[PDB]
């Protein structure tokens, strides 16, 4: 515990309140909702960190605060994973706050529970296995596929990608890959929109490790919405040099997007931020200079950090990702750890 902004009694859920609302601040009864959204771990003190960190955040924290640009517009996100160990009892606490979601005022949970067997274990691997997120409400769920071990994690998703109807776009990408899945696109977690309808998506996340920017730029070019080059330029350009120790650390992340009657994915490109750069002062500048080059608002971007952010930058270590779509209808997101731990 390391805060110059919580005290040690604070509550988790009244962090997230806090992180959620600088987020808005940074943009230009909460608590009471989110509260009850994380039930019961919420009401547990930061001051003592979990056992086991959360998957959720890169310092371990069961929170995670976002925000994204899309369509001319902003919006606030915040992950949540439950703090309590062993994995088994974070596991069913996931569990249990889906179930909570279900009957929600525009929530569908079905496609998740038609899936759910197959990223849920009595014995799970990994480093996590269920963790949500809320947009405003709007959910989500992430999933691991390698919750058994990362060599069955591609056919853990091509099987659920069987039972929610999007065989025909999964095997668009699987082709597109060459037929396999190895390090270069590993299969690193999924996520699904708890929502019914042509609206529901579910998102794949492959990791590449060991390959260079072109190479990952090249991987997109089934996407519905694929610009070429543009993936490689955000990569060589925010990140540098692909041959760092903590590049192969942390290796570029690419989103494939699928929806119903789509029958082939859409891309974003996750780029990672710390420990690629040495602070969020540092990732700062590179990010901003590069959506000042694409003409996207870097203002907002940096307006949002210095709301939400607790320490200087250059000794803040927070951010986990950026994610990036180029083209006609640009996106951004930052993705924020508390910075609490």
């Amino acid at each position: 515990f390391d805060s110059d902004r919580y005290r040690p009694t604070d509550t988790y859920a009244e962090v997230a309140c806090d992180k959620v609302c600088r987020a808005y601040e940074g943009l230009g009864s909460l608590l009471a909702f989110l509260r009850d959204l994380t039930d019961p771990w919420g009401e547990l003190p930061v001051g003592t960190p979990p056992e086991d960190a959360c998957w959720v955040s890169i310092d371990g924290m069961p929170l995670e605060t976002s925000v994204a640009w899309a369509g001319r517009k902003a919006g606030v996100r915040l992950s949540l994973e439950s703090p309590r160990g062993p994995a088994k009892r974070r596991m069913e606490d996931g569990m249990a706050l889906t179930r909570r979601l279900a009957g929600r005022p525009g929530v569908s949970v079905d496609p998740c529970l038609r899936v759910e067997d197959l990223f849920t274990d009595d014995d799970p691997q990994g480093y996590f296995t269920i963790a949500h997120a809320v947009a405003w409400p709007r959910y989500k769920i992430f999933l691991n596929p390698a919750v058994r071990g990362r060599e069955q994690a591609a056919a853990r998703t091509e099987e659920a990608m069987i039972r929610l109807g999007l065989e025909q776009p999964w095997r668009a990408l699987t082709e597109h890959l060459g037929g396999a899945y190895g390090p270069e696109h590993e299969p690193a977690a999924l996520a699904m929109d708890l929502v019914p309808g042509d609206d529901f998506r579910v998102q794949v996340y492959l990791a590449h490790s060991g390959v260079s920017a072109e190479a990952i730029d090249a991987k997109s070019a089934v996407a519905a919405d694929h610009v070429p080059g543009s993936f490689a330029r955000a990569l060589r350009g925010i990140n540098g040099a692909d041959d760092t120790p903590e590049w192969k650390r942390k290796p570029p992340v690419t989103a494939f997007s699928f929806g119903p009657g789509r029958a082939v994915p859409g891309a974003t490109l996750y780029v990672p931020m710390i420990p690629v750069h040495g602070s969020d002062a540092a990732a700062r500048d590179r990010v901003a200079a590069f959506l000042r080059s694409e003409g996207m608002d870097a203002v907002g971007y940096e307006a949002v950090l210095d709301a939400i952010s607790d320490r200087s930058l250059p000794e803040s270590h927070t951010q986990n990702f950026i994610s990036y779509r180029g083209g006609d209808s640009p996106r951004f997101s930052v993705y924020l750890a508390p910075g609490v731990y």
